[PDB]
């Protein structure tokens, strides 16, 4: 089976990508957040606290004749931005462009924390890291990925997200037409989790390619590209104006200012990010200080290679025993 699904921005800058998710029967459908970087697949529901629900979708297990409490089994997670959901779980069908999963966890959400009810744009999050990250207690769940995988006609799913325009998400097959020259792969460590890779490299603009390894993980559900503080401040030099703001919370730059671009390697090959990718317009509105798209990691405690940088390729998740990850330019 193979299934494919557009993912569209939830705003004019990029900051999150939406995937239409098909849930319970009759199908309740719901934009869900696709998440590399994390491992439950939790939805605003009908058991949400009312006043932390503002325009989401929601998901109704009672209207659901597939929907069954997995007894017992509540989730938690408290994310790396701050943010926090909680609550129990159904099992229930879950299909994603075509492609049906029975007996899915679905994680029902009962509170939410304030950054998920203030953006109306997002129904929940579909987890796409590793299962062992997965929060359900006191029966640990598996992500979609890892319940459709044996049916799947190759173990693999595909980001092409899109700059400032809708991408897709496929499981199952790699689209030959979706990229340019050939796909890269390079090793992953899932120690962690995540999708953990070491990048060979990187460079500004024009510049020449620095070769020094750079581990880091690919996350669809991180906006911006965080690295080590010696590669960002390398970059921002290039930029006339800018600067490291405390205040702010990262580097920012004059709005009035053209961006070089950035690349990082691959094993031997080179995804270069259009400069205007890294622009995330003014830090507030009217503001002719503009927030920039690539941060320190420095007290993240890992590098996260975020929607700035996969945006810029195609990118094949490989759930082989031994997975990969793949990267093309498009
Ligand atoms: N999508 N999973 C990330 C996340 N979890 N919560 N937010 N992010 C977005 C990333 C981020 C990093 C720093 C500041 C703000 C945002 C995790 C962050 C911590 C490392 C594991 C992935």
């Amino acid at each position: 089976s193979t299934g494919s699904a557009t993912t569209t921005p939830i705003d004019s800058l990029d900051d999150a990508y939406i995937t239409p998710v098909q849930i319970g029967t009759p199908a309740q459908t719901l934009n869900l957040d696709f998440d590399t970087g994390s491992s439950d697949l939790w939805v605003f529901s009908s058991e949400t606290t009312a006043s932390e629900v503002d325009g989401q979708t929601i998901y109704t297990p009672s209207k659901s004749t597939t929907a069954k409490l997995l007894s017992g089994a509540t989730w938690s997670i408290s994310y790396g931005d701050g943010s926090s959901s909680s609550g129990d779980v159904y099992t229930d069908t879950v299909s994603v462009g075509g492609l049906t999963v029975t007996g899915q966890a679905v994680e029902s959400a009962k509170k939410v924390s304030s950054s998920f009810t203030e953006d109306s744009t997002i129904d929940g999050l579909l987890g796409l890291a590793f299962s062992t990250l997965n929060t359900v207690s006191p029966t640990q769940q598996k992500t979609f990925f890892d319940n459709a995988k044996a049916s799947l006609d190759s173990p693999v799913f595909t980001a092409d997200l899109g700059y400032h325009a809708p991408g897709t998400y496929n499981f199952g097959f790699i689209d030959t037409t979706a990229y340019t020259g050939s796909i890269t792969y390079t090793a992953v460590s899932t120690k962690q989790g995540f999708w953990e890779w070491t990048s060979t490299g990187y460079a500004v603009g024009s510049g020449t390619f620095k070769s020094t390894s750079i581990d880091g993980i690919a996350d669809t559900g991180t906006t911006l590209l965080y690295l080590p503080a010696t590669v960002v401040s390398a970059y921002w030099a290039q930029v006339s104006g800018a600067k490291s703001s405390s205040s702010v919370g990262g580097y920012v730059f004059p709005c009035s200012a053209t961006l070089p671009s950035f690349t990082f390697g691959v094993g031997s090959a080179r995804i270069v990010i259009p400069g205007d990718y890294i622009d995330f317009g003014p830090i507030s509105t009217g503001s002719s200080s503009c927030f920039g798209g690539i941060q320190s990691s420095a007290g993240i405690g890992i590098n996260i290679f975020g929607d700035v940088a996969l945006k810029a390729a195609f990118v094949v998740f490989n759930g082989a025993t031994t997975p990969t990850l793949g990267f093309a330019s498009k």
